């Protein structure tokens, strides 16, 4: 495993309850990866560019996490299951 950065954008205009409950499934579907828990941002009223299209700013939540390379496009899939969720993007980092 590497380390490894993903980026999950959420409807701005969720309660926040929703989007917790949004948080925490996201955080059941890490874990099945093998992922923990240690290092998690998220910016309530960030203006993500691929959201502010349609929505007024678009959530950004944030996971550091380590994970092979194989499983780059498993979490892609299973972190877009959610209708909270609007995108997913991934990326590299280094160790």
């Amino acid at each position: 495993s590497k380390t490894f950065e993903v980026n999950i954008v959420l409807n701005p205009n969720l309660d926040q309850k929703q989007l917790a409950q949004a948080k925490e499934l996201a955080i059941k579907a890490l874990k099945q990866y093998g992922i923990g828990v240690e290092k998690i941002k998220l910016i309530g009223n960030a203006k993500t560019v691929e959201a502010v299209e349609k929505l007024k700013q678009g959530i950004l939540l944030v996971y550091q996490i380590e994970a092979p390379a194989d499983r780059v496009n498993d979490l892609a899939r299973e972190l877009r299951i959610l209708d909270a969720v609007r995108r997913v993007e991934t990326t590299y980092a280094a160790d």
